[PDB]
């Protein structure tokens, strides 16, 4: 049931390392993002994927100081997960988008944005299925450049948002939701 | 299987209203949308589900004069579907959100953009796993006002995209992907 699927997946904050299969990992997030749809068939989401030392380095060695760098003018729960995924949009097929397609100039980059969204969901979901727990981070544009450079990254390469995750080791805390009748309208 | 679930979901233009329960595929649309995640569990999106004499309407009587006036200074495709849903942001919700944490003021119309493109995939691929194919299309800002008028829409709603669905009449046609190498980077 994709429904059920959907409803499996949620913000999980206490991730461990205690994953089995790490090449299965692999191979859903990139199935995720191959059948995610994008405007034009454009396919304008990248990936980096950190595990083991790249995953210490990133949160360690990049993010830390960073942050501590940003405040002066605790990450060790992002740390402790078995992963990062960092999500980018390629703005060099954007622009060349806008520049194929004049008149929809104002579109690409708001396309574009929606597909990182659609993007990180689907790469989400599929690591909930495989009974993984996930969260999602918005560091950016602050640790850009450390990123860029620490993993010899295209410039063109607009980090918008890092995935987080890892084992399971605490359940999903309680969530609400809206009146049906404040965000839907039938009519017939 | 959740991969397979999006490998289901493709653009389906060859549209028509061979469906035999609307009951649940509005139960099944409304899950889709509640189920999505958005930041700060805002919940920013609000859908207009049209389909009868009012997918009649939108078609005939909003996009296609729309379209010709625009012009000037075939959509019956569009209109043989079983309905249309369009979807729309809240930017009343938006405006609070960065009134309440000035600090991420920025993040929250690009978080919003995200969400959008979230709840249109999710609903997209829900509804392809009852059979039902669908097509994605963006005639806004073009027909905005009139849409609000006739449905007599919140001010706040602003409309991002219009997925048209209904009965399979055609399959999908072929689509190429990306170069793994091109978009993946794995690191230890
Ligand atoms: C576009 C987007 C941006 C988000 N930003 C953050 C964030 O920066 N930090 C965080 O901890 N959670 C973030 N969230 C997680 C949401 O708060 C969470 O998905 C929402 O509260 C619903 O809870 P759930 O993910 O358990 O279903 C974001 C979610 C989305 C869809
Ligand atoms: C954010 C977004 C915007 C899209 N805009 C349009 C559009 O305006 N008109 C249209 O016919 N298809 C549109 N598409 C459909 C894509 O071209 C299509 O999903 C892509 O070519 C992959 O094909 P598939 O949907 O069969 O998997 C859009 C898709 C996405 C994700
Ligand atoms: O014709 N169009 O306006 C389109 C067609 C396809 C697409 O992905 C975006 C816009
Ligand atoms: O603390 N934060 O920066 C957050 C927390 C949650 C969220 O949805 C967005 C940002």
């Amino acid at each position: 049931s994709f429904i059920k699927s959907l409803e499996n997946r949620r913000t999980i904050y206490a991730l461990g390392r205690n994953v089995q299969d790490e090449e299965k990992v692999i191979e859903t997030i990139k199935e995720a993002v191959r059948f995610s749809p994008t405007a034009f068939n454009s396919q304008t989401g990248r990936l980096l994927i950190l595990t083991g030392d790249a995953q210490d380095k990133l949160w360690d060695e990049i993010v830390a100081p960073e942050l501590k760098a940003a405040m002066e003018a605790k990450l060790d729960g992002f740390k402790a997960a078995f992963g990062t995924i960092l999500f980018f949009e390629d703005q060099a097929v954007v622009k060349n988008l806008q520049e194929q397609f004049a008149l929809y100039a104002d579109n690409f980059p708001v396309w574009s944005e929606q597909g990182s969204g659609i993007i990180s969901v689907n790469v989400w979901t599929a690591l909930a299925e495989l009974g993984l727990g996930a969260n999602l981070q918005h560091y950016n544009p602050l640790i850009d450049e450390a990123v860029a450079k620490e993993w010899n990254l295209p410039e063109s390469w607009k980090l918008r948002g890092q995935l987080v995750f890892g084992s399971i080791e605490a359940p999903a805390g309680e969530k609400t939701f809206m009146d049906d009748a404040d965000r839907f309208i039938v009519a017939k």
